[PDB]
């Protein structure tokens, strides 16, 4: 179940999954489903509030979902411990305007109050119907 993804903070992400992806196979975004994804990362800081952002950049083009819950803290047990590991699972979900591509790259990052929490990027992705 696990996905490669290359860190982009401090390599707090110890391991990203994602549904129905393996390694660096195609990972597969199909339009108007939900994706879900989870991240097993280590806490760097101690921290109140979480924010989760993740964006989808092809083809010269980067989007972004609104309307979605982006409170990491409505997901994991907060504040958050430093040192201490959590488990997040997160469900986005690319609307059917979003045009496909053979080429994406999606990053996923976790703010905290101190800065950024953890930062990895699957190059692996395809959005398709």
């Amino acid at each position: 179940d696990q996905v490669d993804v290359k860190d982009c903070a401090n390599n707090e992400i110890k391991k990203v999954m994602v549904d129905g992806c393996h390694g660096s196979d195609p990972c597969i975004i199909h339009r108007g489903k939900p994706f879900t994804l989870e991240a097993l990362f280590d806490a760097n800081q101690n921290t109140k509030t979480a924010k989760i952002e993740i964006k989808a950049s092809l083809d010269g083009l980067e989007i972004d979902v609104p309307g979605i819950d982006t409170n990491a803290c409505h997901f994991v047990k907060c504040p958050l411990v430093k040192g201490q590991q959590y488990d997040i699972k997160y469900t986005w979900n690319v609307p059917k305007i979003a045009p496909k591509s053979e080429n994406v790259v999606v990053t996923v990052k976790l703010i905290g109050d101190n800065g950024v929490l953890a930062c990895a990027i699957a190059t692996h992705g395809k959005i398709r119907d």
